[PDB]
């Protein structure tokens, strides 16, 4: 683990309230997060214990996402450098919550969302503010460019952002920053296809690759026009290949996969 700075405290700290932690710690609880001068802390006076200290200057991506309908309102932070986290390590924290005459009722629900997402949002702008020196900014899950698929088990929605393409719904978190991408190949792409699968390669060989598999063919062009917006170049085939192989590999003499034309073997 990396060494961090200790947490300087900061009058009282700007606070979110009645908030969870995930990845969760013992039993879930409640909890509170509050801004101080160098950092963020969160704690629950349910768990006298747990204490959660993240730097602004470990804070490499911050995502707020508003309930899109999936009942829950997230605060994200994907960190440089991973922290101590109870007994384990993680590089992901986020601060959740889940929402718990007809007309009326209506009314209500539509109160409680609009609620959530005011003080999650309010929170997230001054965390950007406070750790603005470090160049923070709030990025969002764009939700029209969503697609469907399955990194994990589930399938889920994988949100592009301004700098990332993530999944913080549920876990397992998956940020994939763009910037760290090399390259991209699409799976099982055939006339008649129901679904592709897509493998992110990165420009470190030693980097296991992403698999996002069984994307509705639906989102097919779509992905391939974020691939492009994002310029990270990219090839397609009829076959799941060997990842394993091909990145032993390469990760053995880069120097001379490159002289041979590089990811260029995978493009007819
Ligand atoms: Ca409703």
């Amino acid at each position: 683990v990396v060494e961090q700075d200790k947490l300087i405290e900061i009058r009282r700290p700007a606070v979110l309230d009645n908030v969870y932690i995930r990845p969760a710690l013992g039993k879930r609880v409640p909890g509170k997060v509050e801004i101080h001068q160098n950092g963020i802390r969160y704690q629950s006076p349910l768990s006298t214990t747990q204490r959660v200290d993240v730097l602004f200057s470990n804070i490499r991506h911050l995502f707020f996402q508003p309930c899109q309908n999936e009942m829950i309102v997230i605060i994200h932070l994907h960190l440089k450098d991973p922290i101590l986290f109870g007994k384990k390590k993680t590089k992901d924290v986020q601060f959740y919550r889940e929402a718990i005459d007809e007309f009326e009722a209506e009314q209500e629900e539509r109160r409680r969302k609009a609620e959530l997402d005011r003080l999650f949002k309010s929170f997230a702008e001054k965390i950007a503010e406070a750790g603005r020196n470090e160049g923070i900014e709030v990025d969002m899950p764009i939700r029209d460019l969503g697609f469907n698929g399955v990194p994990n088990r589930s399938n889920v929605v994988i949100y592009p952002t301004t700098e990332c393409l993530i999944q913080i719904t549920e876990p397992p978190f998956l940020v994939i920053t763009l910037e760290d991408v090399e390259w991209a190949h699409l799976e099982r792409v055939q006339f008649g296809l129901k679904n592709f699968d897509l493998v992110f390669v990165f420009k470190d060989f030693t980097r296991p690759v992403v698999h996002i598999n069984t994307i509705p063919v639906e989102s097919l062009e779509d992905v391939k026009e974020f691939l492009d917006s994002s310029d990270i170049p990219f090839s397609e085939g009829p076959l799941n290949l060997n990842w394993s192989v091909i990145m032993k590999t390469v990760t053995a003499n880069p120097h001379q996969f490159f002289l041979d034309g590089g990811w260029g073997f995978l493009q007819n």
